[PDB]
């Protein structure tokens, strides 16, 4: 073996190397120090790790017999309840608390925005990301199908006049919208000038400030002609360009060039599911992703660097600086698999939630300052880390990577709770003892959220005995889903998240569509969310105009003290009704969710990608991540279970969307079509393994499937 031994563990060369040479280099911790904590705490931790997924898994077990020895027609409820009450799935719920959470960023605690999740192991995506807290308006406009293409504004290969005038007139808008003048519209504006601490705005006829001269938060250049003018709403900057030179500004009224947001305030770098890492190699490459973004020095070719900070003139005079990036958390992988980037004596692959902890957390300590071992980039002023934990069940998984935490602290040498946890509520034992979960780390929590895809994969495989599953689509409106949605709200606001920590929403997926996002998404703010997932900057942009129209702090004052969700409503199983299903539309569904399936798996497997813009079984570009084949998975994996469709139902729609996806696939010079040799294709038999295994994978989980086949292609490619 290419391994290296430190106590119990036998730890891969490449890590070790990556660890020693530049994790470790700048941070003052004791290279044989670390190792020796990374030894003790995989040593003590790992048992109870085992002993919480085998509560998951004796948990289902008396759910699936629960449910198959009963014969009433509808459930009863009330026996329902008290039966999970029984078995310790249902916990009681604590007394009233409020958290304590110190040390934490001003754009968590404090401002309501868009929030970017993005694949680490790719340095352009994560670069970007990082760079997208400040945005073009008008290039998202433009760009996009915000505006549309009629009359006649077609985009084409060289700009059109006609287009960019309705990007204007929209954005002239969104300024009168957000930072009113005391009489007129920016539509008429003819200039801008900065007079006694005060935004002077020149219109035809006379002259006018603002309605809230508050807003007016700075300007650039000379106060005379300000070559821009910092606004603000809501917490979130508004920055006008001002530059008659350019091939805008030549059009523009006031000289107007563009009109610049502050988007993605926080951004998540992601381990789990966005990203294809199956071994020790692939670790490393994120690891060190992480490592660069954390020193600020990370570059990328095209033929590409972390953003400097923004500097601006104080409306009374004097020089401040806002931040240009956008503040990092990290998404660790949950309490589930193993990876064989550090193996134990008997060959045993270690828990790969412990060990990003530890490597994470290390790397992170980098971001907290900036030197030249360092790098030049800051990330927390206040002095934290910010960690998102997916994938938990219950509060005693919460207490217990709170603990893996406090251990992770003590190997690097840092204040108790400097970790922060983000809770993600994405699982129905959590969601059913949420309060319980927010207490367990009362004094770490900066974060909840929902979203559609792990929940909805985890309602089917916990209630998969009950009956047949509603389709995905109705899934949507279903009432555990709105109930989980605001139930998850509720929570946090009644644990004081107000002010405090961030109360998240699920990702826009649909990438083309901004159209749409731009009209539906502000329901996510209006229901108290300080913030939302989107699936690129264009789409952080143009989602951070929901903040400035919906005023998020108000909302959530509003709801303080609501119990808008009951736990019976928590529990309703969205069974199908009988009868509910003509034969074609069970066959949409089946090679509805058979695309998804492959559509995301062939990528997957073949190339160790895990996000991109994947056409759907209608051609709808979706941004999803690995939750997209636990739904998919699971729901056929249901329907099979209780006889709606066959095997040769569920084997012949695979065999039709296989070369509708190679079709899909036809730009990439690097594919390897499934059709028609299905068999012979990894990546094929993967998505068969996925549906016709499904329902004995733990809590649905499509993980040990997908590496394993993952694994399989790589060594097959090897030789
Ligand atoms: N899969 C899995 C699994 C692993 C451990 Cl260590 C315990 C219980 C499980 O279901
Ligand atoms: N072409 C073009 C274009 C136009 C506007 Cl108004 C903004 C960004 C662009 O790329
Ligand atoms: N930038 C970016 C980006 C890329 C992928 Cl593949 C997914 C999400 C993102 O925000
Ligand atoms: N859906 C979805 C989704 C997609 C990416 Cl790329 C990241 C996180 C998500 O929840
Ligand atoms: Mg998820």
């Amino acid at each position: 073996t290419d391994r290296v031994s430190v106590g119990n563990l036998r730890i891969a060369r490449v890590l070790y190397d990556f660890v020693n040479n530049e994790a470790l280099p700048g941070t003052d911790i004791d290279p044989d120090s670390f190792w020796a904590g990374v030894d003790k705490v995989v040593a003590d931790l790992t048992p109870q790790n085992q002993a919480l997924l085998n509560a998951r898994d004796e948990l289902q077990a008396q759910i699936d017999k629960w449910h198959r020895r009963r014969v009433i027609e509808p459930i009863d409820m009330d026996a329902y309840r008290q039966f999970l009450t029984e078995i310790g799935y249902l916990l009681p719920e604590p007394d009233d608390f409020t958290i304590t959470t110190s040390g934490v960023d001003a754009e968590i605690t404090t401002t309501a925005g868009p929030q970017l999740v993005v694949p680490v192991l790719n340095a352009r995506f994560a670069l970007n990301a990082a760079n997208a807290r400040w945005g073009s308006l008008y290039d998202a406009l433009y760009g996009t199908d915000v505006i549309p293409e009629t009359d006649g504004a077609e985009k084409g290969p060289t700009y059109n006049k006609v287009r960019g005038d309705k990007v204007i007139a929209y954005a002239r808008k969104f300024l009168d919208d957000s930072v009113p003048l005391s009489s007129g519209s920016f539509g008429d504006a003819t200039g801008f000038t900065v007079q006694d601490g005060q935004l002077v705005v020149a219109l035809p006829d006379k002259s006018t400030g603002l309605a809230n001269p508050g807003q007016f938060a700075g300007y650039t250049g000379a106060a005379e002609s300000p070559t821009s003018v910092l606004l603000i709403n809501h917490g979130l900057h508004i920055e006008i360009l001002i530059d008659p030179e350019s091939q805008v500004g030549t059009t523009d009224r006031a000289g107007v060039k563009d009109v610049i947001l502050e988007s993605a305030i926080t951004t998540i770098m992601d381990f789990e599911d966005s990203v294809a890492a199956v071994d020790a190699a692939d670790k490393v490459l994120g690891y060190r992703n992480w490592l660069g973004l954390n020193k600020g020095d990370l570059a990328a070719a095209v033929d590409r660097v972390l953003n400097r900070d923004r500097n601006y003139t104080a409306p009374g005079g004097g020089q401040f600086t806002l931040p240009g990036r956008s503040l990092m958390f990290v998404r660790n992988v949950g309490h589930l698999m193993t990876n064989d980037a550090i193996v134990d004596t008997d060959g045993s692959e270690v828990f790969e939630g412990i060990m990003d902890a530890l490597f994470t957390g290390l790397i992170a300590i980098h971001g907290l300052k900036a030197s030249d071992v360092n790098g030049p980039l800051i990330n927390s002023r206040t002095g934290s880390i910010y960690i998102v934990k997916p994938k938990m069940h219950g509060p005693a998984e919460v207490a217990f990577t709170c603990e893996l935490f406090s251990r992770v602290e003590d190997v690097l040498g840092l204040p108790q709770n400097t970790m922060k946890i983000g809770i993600m509520d994405e699982e129905r034992r959590t969601t059913v003892n949420l309060k319980a979960c927010i207490k367990a780390a009362a004094d770490r929590v900066v974060f909840i959220n929902t979203g559609f895809l792990d929940r909805t994969g985890d309602e089917i495989h916990t209630s998969m005995e009950a009956g047949p599953m509603v389709r995905k689509g109705t899934m949507k409106s279903q009432p555990w889903i709105l109930a989980y949605e605001d139930h998850n709200v509720d929570a946090g606001l009644a644990a004081g998240f107000s002010g405090r920590a961030q109360v998240g929403k699920g990702m826009w997926t649909m990438t083309e569509l901004m159209a749409d996002m731009v009209e539906t998404k502000i329901a996510q703010p209006r229901a108290g969310a300080s913030t939302a997932w989107v699936p690129s900057p264009t789409a952080a942009t143009l989602h951070a105009l929901h903040y400035h129209q919906v005023d998020v702090a108000a909302v959530q004052q509003g709801l303080a003290g609501k119990r808008r969700a009951t736990i019976e409503q928590l529990l309703t199983i969205p069974l199908a009704k009988e009868l509910a299903w003509a034969p074609d539309e069970i066959r949409e569904e089946v090679d509805n969710n058979c695309q998804s399936i492959l559509g995301y798996v062939v990528r997957w497997v073949d190339q160790g990608v895990g996000a991109s813009k994947v056409p759907d079984i209608h051609d709808v570009a979706l941004m999803e991540d690995r939750a997209t084949l636990r739904i998919s998975s699971q729901l056929l994996a249901n329907w099979l279970r209780h006889g709606v469709i066959t095997s040769a139902d569920v084997r012949a729609s695979l065999e039709r969307m296989a070369p509708l996806v190679d079709r899909q696939n036809a730009g990439d010079v690097a594919y390897r079509p499934m059709a028609p040799n299905f068999d012979d294709s990894i990546a094929f038999l993967a998505a068969q393994e996925l549906i016709l295994s499904g329902a004995q994978q733990p809590n649905g989980y499509t993980e040990p499937i997908l590496h394993r086949r993952r694994r399989e292609f790589k060594a097959r490619a090897a030789e």
